[PDB]
């Protein structure tokens, strides 16, 4: 029944974003994470420190393939979260593919709560969207004039964040590959509410103790059964997977 896997075949640079590529046609929201052997999703509340160069540069490809990156607003208040930088030669295949010079960028919260003067407003090239619920989106929508178009979310609630909505949200103005990057409580959400169509996930080889926390925090208990669409690998020891629902 057991078979040993082991490097078989090295990929040009046009064969690993057909490893990564969306499908044709209907809404796809991809989540990419990072972890170690243990389950630690930080180092010190960084993730940065078990990326080596491997995982940055699946990490940039994948971020040239998406049509719009989904946010929880407490990583996108963490320390160096830039907004998204696209090189010349990644904006070249995005215009080849179709797709605007940089993905867009979505930032969702319940309380909306964000601060005219945020990291994430001041350094984008283009103004953010920010995916929020119909109890606070007209104030947030002026509290935010200029810097961000807020758009709301609930579904039967106008209390909250309905998670189906928000991907239908999305979809509605032509950004139907989705890609989301963090955190654990956003996360939390889209895998509670069985909306998560694919995870990318690099296995750094590394453990970490038990201080650090999972990538997804949350009372969400669930069991969702995924299949192994492949695996990667570099000289560094770490594992670049890829798994789809269901
Ligand atoms: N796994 C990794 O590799 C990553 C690890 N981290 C680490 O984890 C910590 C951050 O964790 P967290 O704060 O959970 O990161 P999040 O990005 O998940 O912040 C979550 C915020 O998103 C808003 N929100 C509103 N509706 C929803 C919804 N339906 N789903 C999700 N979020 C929603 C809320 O903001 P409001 O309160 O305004 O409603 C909530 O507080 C940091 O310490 C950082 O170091 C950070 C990034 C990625
Ligand atoms: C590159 C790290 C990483 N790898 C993988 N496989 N999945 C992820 N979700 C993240 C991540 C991350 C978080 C969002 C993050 C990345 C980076 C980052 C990404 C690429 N190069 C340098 C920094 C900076 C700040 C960050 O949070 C504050």
């Amino acid at each position: 029944p057991l078979r040993l896997l082991s490097s078989v075949h090295y990929l040009t640079d046009g064969e690993l974003p057909q490893l990564y590529d969306y499908p044709d046609d209907g809404t796809w929201l991809r989540a990419n994470f990072i972890s170690s052997l243990d389950g630690g999703a930080t180092v010190d509340g960084t993730s940065g420190a078990m990326a080596g160069p491997g995982d940055r540069f699946v990490f940039n490809l994948l971020r040239e393939l998406a049509d719009v990156i989904v946010v929880g607003v407490g990583t996108v208040r963490i320390e160096g979260y830039s907004g998204v930088r696209m090189g010349v030669v990644q904006r070249q295949h995005r215009q080849a593919r179709g797709q605007s010079e940089v993905p867009q960028l979505a930032i969702v919260t319940r309380s909306g709560r964000l601060d005219r003067d945020m990291a994430v407003f001041t350094r984008t090239e283009m103004a953010p969207l920010v995916l929020t619920t119909t109890a606070v989106a007209d104030d947030t929508r002026q509290r935010l004039a200029g810097l961000a178009e807020v758009i709301a979310c609930s579904g039967d609630d106008p209390g909250t964040v309905d998670e189906a909505v928000l991907v239908s949200q999305l979809a509605a103005r032509g950004l139907r590959r989705i890609l989301t990057e963090g955190g654990p409580t956003l996360l939390g959400t889209f895998v509670e509410r069985d909306v998560l169509d694919e995870l990318c996930l690099t296995i750094a080889p590394y453990v970490v103790g038990g201080l650090a926390r999972r990538i997804v925090t949350g009372p969400g208990q669930v069991l969702t059964r995924m299949r192994c669409a492949h695996v990667l690998t570099d000289d560094s020891g770490y594992l670049y997977t890829r798994y789809v629902k269901t």
